[PDB]
């Protein structure tokens, strides 16, 4: 029932340019009751409150963390959406499997969740080994996707998850259509965002394989802007026409 739901990435986005995240919520704190926010990130719940209370995030109106692979209403942690994320999914197999490549580190148990396995990359191996570690864990049939980005970080989650597909399924769950959603992002995991059919911004500090991407995929519902982080955000709200 808003004309916009503005769906985005904290760190490098929203978030590292305290001014231009300042006049971004001045802005948007005129206007709250005609959007529905969502941050859309690899931080876990924990972790995006602390940062909440670092660079005084506006509260938004949900959370979708580790990737997408939990989503926090008002109320509490979505019961629906981990039990749609649990089926069919075997971590501990994937795990045993991504274990075993010399060239990933396992990230800090806080890092991990039932529907998240994650790890670091090393910095003198050879890409490569990810798109090996992709086909070998296709190949199990469980319904697994790789996401990697800046390089180095690589999570391994249930093909129904990652941002794009939580994202969709927030617009289902608000009867928000895709031309009335903007996803704003600078990364590898935002890939999913960007594949949604909501209109997109790509903030100029963008990571090498998110730019990538965009050359390859991108089409006329994708916007590269010219500034960085929240001010990528306001450029694009103002491209878009949102929030006429
Ligand atoms: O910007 C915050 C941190 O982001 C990284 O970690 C998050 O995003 C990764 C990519 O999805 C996940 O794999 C990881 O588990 C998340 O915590 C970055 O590597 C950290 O250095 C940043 O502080
Ligand atoms: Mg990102």
């Amino acid at each position: 029932m808003r004309q916009l739901l503005l769906i985005s990435d904290l760190d490098n986005t929203w978030v590292g340019d305290q001014q231009a995240l300042e006049h971004l919520q001045e802005y948007l704190g005129d206007r709250r009751g005609n959007f529905y926010l969502a941050y859309a990130t690899g931080r876990s719940y924990h972790s995006a409150r602390e940062l909440q209370k670092q660079v005084g995030l506006m509260e938004p109106d949900y959370w979708l963390t580790a990737v997408g692979s939990e989503i926090y209403h008002p109320e509490g942690l979505d019961q629906h959406w981990a039990d749609y994320l649990s089926e069919h999914w075997q971590r501990d197999i994937l795990q045993a499997i991504a274990d075993g490549f010399e060239a990933l580190k396992p990230q800090s148990p806080l890092e991990q969740n039932p529907w998240k396995i994650s790890y670091h990359l090393d910095p003198q191996a050879c890409p490569t080994v990810i798109d090996q570690l992709t086909e070998m864990l296709k190949e199990t049939g469980i319904p697994v996707q790789v996401i990697f980005s800046s390089g180095k970080d690589v999570d391994l989650l249930p093909q129904r998850s990652n941002k794009g597909n939580a994202t969709q399924y927030l617009q289902q769950h608000l009867a928000m259509e895709p031309s009335q959603t903007l996803v704003c992002g600078d990364s590898g995991n935002d890939i999913g965002l960007f594949e949604t059919s909501a209109r997109g911004v790509i903030v100029r500090n963008a990571q090498p394989e998110l730019l990538h991407w965009y050359d390859q995929w991108g089409d006329s519902r994708h916007y590269r802007a010219q500034s960085s982080h929240a001010g990528a955000i306001l450029e694009a709200i103002a491209h878009f026409d949102f929030l006429s």
